[PDB]
């Protein structure tokens, strides 16, 4: 379990219970979608395959689709979300971004930047499984040029882990290489840019763009915005947050998809979903640090009903 997610692993669990009290308020008349929200949003994601299993053995029906036919809205998609195990609902929000003639870049920016090794190599599997054919197949047919060289390369997970040891000589060198390779000369080497951001680890990394304001006029941001354009830039914008400041990167995801006229639900419900057993309580500290008012706040005065109620619950509180 990670100590820095919001939603536990419920202390007196009994799938039993839960799938018994879930079906009741599936057969309530109108749906009782206050309980619903209750039981799924407090409970690890374990659990809930675990009352998903109890609620079949039951009913003879899978709770995924008696709730896709019982939920609607902004709601529905939040809890079928919360059914899906990690890896899942990554795969098919990756699935989803390509789905289509068009490709939602921005959302295939978000994931494949901000998913570990670990995670990536989970989804590469899964995703394999569900749509039978390879995520990297998927990039490969729904992106070009440099910007599918690089998202490809993320999407491997096969970034170095060098474990915990630190090397200050090439640290100092991917440094010069980033720069040589920019903001020093004419054009970019983007190829160079691509290895170095894609191979080495995030610490390294965090290290290496330190080391690289010693050589370069601006910082590693700054100096994707002056070098490249496009996807391709926003891409590496995407990628050196999440490097810099991972907690940061969301905070400011969740910020921008509520500041104005209603809410961009799509990465609302992604972020609450996907971060809430990962960083969620660093998220909630660097939102409140830099925006002032709590995550809880935003969240509380830009969405309503059930739907705001369940992603309350995913945010946990404030403090």
């Amino acid at each position: 379990p990670s100590a820095y997610g919001s939603v536990k692993a419920y202390t007196n669990f009994d799938a039993e219970r839960d799938a018994l009290n879930i079906e009741t308020a599936i057969k309530t008349k109108g749906v009782d979608e206050v309980t619903i929200v209750n039981i799924l949003t407090n409970r690890s994601n374990e659990q809930r395959q675990d009352i998903a299993f109890a609620y079949q053995r039951r009913t003879k029906k899978e709770l995924a689709s008696a709730l896709k036919s019982a939920l609607s809205g902004h709601l529905e998609t939040v809890i079928l979300g919360l059914l899906k195990t990690p890896a899942q609902y990554d795969a098919s929000e990756l699935k989803a971004s390509m789905k289509g003639l068009g490709t939602d870049e921005d959302s295939l920016i978000e994931i494949i930047c901000s998913r570990t090794n670990q995670e990536l190599q989970e989804i590469n599997r899964v995703y394999k499984e569900m749509y039978k054919t390879d995520l990297e197949k998927d990039i490969i047919s729904d992106t070009s040029g440099d910007f599918r060289k690089l998202m490809v390369a993320l999407a491997k997970g096969r970034r170095a882990e060098d474990g915990s040891v630190i090397d200050y000589e090439l640290i100092d060198q991917d440094a010069r290489d980033l720069y040589d390779a920019g903001v020093k000369r004419k054009g970019t080497d983007v190829p160079k840019w691509i290895s170095i951001m894609t191979e080495r680890s995030v610490p390294h990394l965090q290290k290496v763009f330190d080391r690289y304001k010693s050589y370069s006029p601006y910082d590693m941001l700054e100096s994707i915005r002056k070098e490249v354009k496009g996807d391709l830039e926003n891409a590496f914008l995407n990628l050196v947050q999440c490097i810099q400041n991972k907690p940061l990167y969301f905070a400011d995801r969740l910020y921008d998809s509520m500041k104005g006229k209603g809410t961009r639900d799509k990465v609302l419900i992604r972020i609450m979903v996907s971060r809430s057993e990962v960083d969620m309580l660093k998220i909630r500290s660097e939102f409140k640090r830099k925006y002032g008012k709590s995550l809880y706040y935003y969240i509380q005065q830009d969405t309503k009903g059930d739907y705001q109620k369940a992603l309350l619950y995913l945010c946990g509180g404030d403090d």
